[PDB]
């Protein structure tokens, strides 16, 4: 019965809302096919009253439907299927699935004049051609963002990248003129709490037909079998958190639809479609996106590792240049401090320090004091050959490696505090009408929430950055020992 406030919202059970969106009806069955619960609108949408204890009957739901249901009813492992069928006055999409051991049948009115197979195929071809045309991982995102809008007619579609700390960044955008831009927006991991994030990962597509909707409750609330709520995780019609709904209306959005990009076990980022008026996307089309989601995820994965590959390649090429120079010139300092192949170019940094013997070369600033303090901190830890941190002198980020012990051969890279890369301003943008929860649920409030998180922090060191440092360290050890 608990109200969901700003304090609660992190722990909101959004998977068991026990209600569904109004653009469809829902019937929940148990293993034997016996009805356990239904949305309060089954009668109003489909001509009949589903009742707990009942079993579904032909042409109160039609034949092919039970035909489908029986197949999944007798199959081990998460059944999933859909049928198209006429029930009374209308034809329906009857998407059905089984999660836990409860079976779900979802009913959407089908208004499309097209054959489903071809509608599905047509859109799949169109939206994944965008995945064959681009080598830049960012062109991919940018282009499919522009294309998703062309296909769906959404007012605004955005592409979101998720950082290491699960903070988001709007990296692409295609929007109707009128609308303010959110390009370069940054938001915290708290604006998509655990359960919501778990769900985007498990579900390629989420659709919100109308944010201003009144939910259609499924009765009864609790599954008699367990005396605990129905887990609508894989339910297409599952209802929305009032918090998110308030957020979206603060923005002035009325319909959403998001396509996930999952790589590893991580939500790599999603495409979020917004509309200013309510909007619906037919089932077969959503399936076009679902399959797309899986392929795009695959290509983004490769494109990303193709990116790291090239980073490693030019790094070694520079380690080669470095090895070449060092042996022939015989001062390392000159080699390391080289403007372009220098260490400052090896790994993205705002500065670097080279330190062998008693001599100190600070390149791109005065870093001698910091390096001294960092080194003192490592006093307590004589065995550390590598040190790094984004919390901390005057530079937040530090990556230090040791290549000579006795003569204190050290290398440092430094990073300043992370800064909002792109920022809007210039003319006060319009007044958002703000709900009861407060300004926290506006983009402006989200950004501020993000600042408070990152400030005091430099950008984390790449998986890649550390790998390079490690290779460099090996190089110099080799050199110093060798000659
Ligand atoms: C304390 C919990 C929450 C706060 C605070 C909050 O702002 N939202 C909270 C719960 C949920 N967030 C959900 C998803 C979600 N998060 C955002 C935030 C942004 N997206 C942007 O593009 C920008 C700025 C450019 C921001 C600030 C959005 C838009 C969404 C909706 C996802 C979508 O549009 O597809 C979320 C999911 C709820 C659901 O739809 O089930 C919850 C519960």
């Amino acid at each position: 019965i608990t109200p969901v406030t700003l304090a609660n919202c992190e722990d909101e059970p959004i998977h068991v809302p026990g209600a569904i969106q109004p653009h469809g009806a829902l019937v929940t069955l148990r293993a034997d096919g016996m009805v356990l619960a239904a949305s309060e609108n089954i009668q109003a949408l489909l001509g009949f009253v589903a009742s707990p204890g009942s079993y579904l009957t032909q042409e109160q739901v039609g034949p092919e439907v039970l035909r489908m249901l029986e197949e999944g009813l007798t199959g081990n492992g998460p059944w999933s299927n859909s049928v198209e069928t006429r029930i009374g006055e209308h034809l329906f999409d009857v998407i059905g699935h089984s999660y836990k051991e409860v079976f779900y049948l979802e009913f959407e009115i089908r208004t499309a004049d097209t054959l489903s197979i071809t509608s599905f195929t047509l859109n799949a071809q169109r939206i994944i051609a965008q995945v064959q045309l681009h080598n830049d991982t960012a062109s991919l995102l940018s282009n499919v963002t522009d294309e998703l809008r062309r296909m769906t007619g959404y007012d605004r579609v955005m592409a979101y990248r998720f950082r290491h700390d699960d903070s988001g960044e709007v990296v692409a955008e295609s929007r109707r003129e009128d609308l303010e831009s959110y390009l370069g927006q940054r938001y915290p991991a708290s604006d998509i709490p655990a359960q919501a994030r778990r769900l985007y990962i498990q579900n390629p597509i989420r659709l919100i037909a109308d944010v201003a909707y009144t939910p259609m409750r499924v009765f009864p609330a609790l599954n008699p079998e367990t005396n605990e709520s129905f887990d609508l995780s894989y339910s297409v019609l599952r209802s929305v958190s009032p918090i998110h709904c308030e957020y979206l209306t603060n923005m002035g959005v009325r319909a959403s639809m998001s396509i996930s990009i999952v790589v590893g076990g991580k939500l790599w980022g999603l495409f979020s479609c917004h509309h200013m008026s309510p909007k619906l996307i037919p089932y077969p089309v959503r399936m076009s996106f679902q399959i797309f989601s899986q392929v795009c995820s695959a290509i983004v994965e490769r494109l990303e590792q193709g990116r790291i590959a090239e980073l490693l390649r030019v790094s070694t090429e520079r380690r080669l240049a470095l090895a070449r120079r060092a042996r022939d010139a015989d001062d390392l300092f000159g080699a390391l401090a080289h403007p372009d192949d220098g260490i400052a170019a090896l790994i993205p940094c705002d500065g670097a320090l080279v330190m062998l013997g008693g001599r100190t070369l600070s390149i791109r600033g005065d870093f001698e004091r910091q390096a001294g303090n960092v080194l003192q901190r490592l006093q307590r830890d004589p065995e550390r050959d590598i040190y790094h941190t984004d919390n901390w002198g005057d530079c937040c980020g530090v990556l230090a490696i040791r290549f000579h012990r006795q003569e204190s051969g050290w290398i440092f890279w430094f990073r300043h505090e992370e800064v909002h890369r792109i920022r809007w301003g210039g003319k006060p943008e319009k007044l958002l009408t703000i709900g009861p929860s407060g300004p926290r649920l506006t983009p402006r409030g989200s950004f501020e929430a993000w600042e408070e998180v990152v400030r005091g922090h430099s950008t984390p060191w790449s998986e890649t950055d550390l790998a390079i440092a490690e290779k460099l360290r090996l190089d110099l050890m080799e050199l110093c020992l060798n000659h």
